[PDB]
């Protein structure tokens, strides 16, 4: 459930630019941005221009190539020519020994859902310009032969109204939790073209208007599904409101046949896009159940991944400072502990500058975390707790942001069918967490608050 996952050594936010750290000879590493796609999000800078750009740097050890290096090169080609107020602007792809690298615009505004939900109200109008922008870039895009596959809210970037599109052209090329709700028939039974793009805006497009996904189950399983017989209704409440223009344009996105599933282009001049556009509160607080019943379900695995993580390599790290601790004191100096996290990643079998730059920074935050000798030398065994309490905090803090997005307009408590929403998308067994619920639910009030639901976490990973 846990480890498989996580089984990133950089934060997002940190400034790296102390480092040196040189893209292709031409973009210094400034700070990280995030986690992408197939990889890490880093704002950089042109050396000789003081340009700023995002790069995308993708682990060539960790992800495949579907296509051969010519028709990589000529969808890059295509991509950079093409301009769209609602697209993410590719300038460049290089590449070394180590990593891919694709070089953007600096990313504007926050997940599409995200922005969504950080507001106190969300209108028919606000939906229908949002879709209206996404449909806008879609068509642009089908026009220059190129199609986004996967396309979802996390690829869609608004700033409080812009929307921009990312990774749009990557899929083709290179091989979550929210995956499974947008991604189309097409797609899962390899029919290979442009329909599947207005497929997911149509899934986008319901969750807008209802805050619930067509699609829906506590699991991939179940999800996959529905997905598969492509069946859906109106029979929500949410939907008693919604017009029938509105619905119109759904059913006719949401086509199973793609043959049959209007084009971005009709869809953009949809008698709904047109009326709404032109010169009712929809549930806010379902979308926010919604969005936030995913982050914090992603922040409780990726708590659990990390703590399992962080023992097993904490165990790896503490043979390979044994075998360098020669006179047996269990001390060493800040070289050796560097050098001790590169021998671990030998066993694994890689030969970076980046990863050299992240091994340093994570050394040198514990060795900031401890009250350090005058003489250079830590005891490793100090050093190593330090860390794991360090990424457990880390971790902690990630769960806190999720938990307060989620707990809104709440009792500060998340009641025990929540927790098997949260658990089923985890794949974490009924009976490993209820079991766990019973230790941790000491007046048996079928809900808990923040500090019991890590706490259950921690004993899911001792169980």
């Amino acid at each position: 459930i846990s480890k498989k996952i996580v089984e990133s050594k950089l934060r997002p936010g940190m400034f790296i630019q102390n480092s040196n750290v040189v893209f292709n000879e031409q973009y210094k590493g400034i700070k990280i941005l995030g986690k992408g796609s197939f990889g890490e999000v880093i704002l950089s800078r042109d050396k000789h221009t003081g340009h700023e750009y995002a790069i995308k740097v993708i682990s060539k050890k960790h992800v495949k190539r579907k296509t051969d290096k010519e028709s990589l090169l000529r969808e890059v080609e295509l991509l950079k020519m093409l301009d769209h107020i609602n697209i993410m602007k590719l300038y460049e792809f290089f590449e070394d020994n180590n990593y891919y690298y694709l070089v953007s615009d600096v990313y504007t505004g926050g997940e599409l859902f995200d922005e969504i939900i950080s507001r106190k109200r969300f209108y028919e109008i606000d939906a229908a310009r949002i879709i209206k922008q996404i449909l806008s870039g879609i068509t642009y895009m089908h026009k220059n032969n190129v199609v986004h596959r996967d396309l979802k809210p996390e690829n869609i970037l608004l700033e409080t109204m812009i929307i921009k599109i990312i990774d749009f052209g990557l899929s083709t090329h290179f091989e979550k939790i929210g995956t499974a709700y947008y991604i189309a028939p097409d797609v899962l039974h390899g029919t290979y073209d442009e329909k599947c793009d207005i497929w997911s805006c149509g899934v986008i497009l319901y969750i807008l208007l209802s805050g619930c996904p067509p699609f829906n189950g506590s699991n991939e399983y179940d999800i996959l599904k529905k997905v598969e017989a492509g069946k859906y209704t109106f029979d929500l409440p949410q939907f008693k409101k919604i017009s029938d223009k509105a619905k119109d344009l759904i059913k006719k996105m949401l086509m199973y046949t793609s043959a049959v599933r209007i084009s971005a282009r009709d869809a953009l001049e949809h008698e709904w896009i047109k009326m709404m556009t032109s010169k009712l509160e929809l549930s806010i607080a379902n979308i926010r159940q919604f969005q936030s019943t995913q982050k914090l379900a992603q922040a409780a695995l990726l708590y659990m991944g990390s703590k399992l993580t962080t023992i097993d390599e904490t165990k790896e790290l503490t043979k390979i400072f044994k075998k360098m601790d020669k006179n047996g004191d269990g001390q060493l100096d800040r070289n050796e502990l560097i050098i001790g996290y590169k021998e671990l990643l030998k066993l694994k079998g890689e030969d970076s500058d980046l990863d050299n730059a992240a091994i340093e920074y994570e050394v040198d935050q514990i060795l900031n975390s401890i009250d350090l000798d005058q003489n250079g030398y830590i005891e490793y065994s100090e050093f190593l707790t330090v860390s794991i309490d360090r990424k457990l905090l880390l971790s902690t803090e990630r769960l806190e942001k999720a938990f307060k997005l989620f707990d809104k307009d709440g009792s500060g408590k998340i009641s025990a069918n929540e927790l098997a929403q949260l658990f089923g998308l985890s794949d974490v067994s009924s009976e490993c967490w209820k079991t766990v619920l019973k230790e941790v639910d000491q007046n048996n009030d079928g809900e808990i608050d923040f500090k019991e639901f890590r706490d259950m976490l921690v004993k899911l990973c001792n169980y």
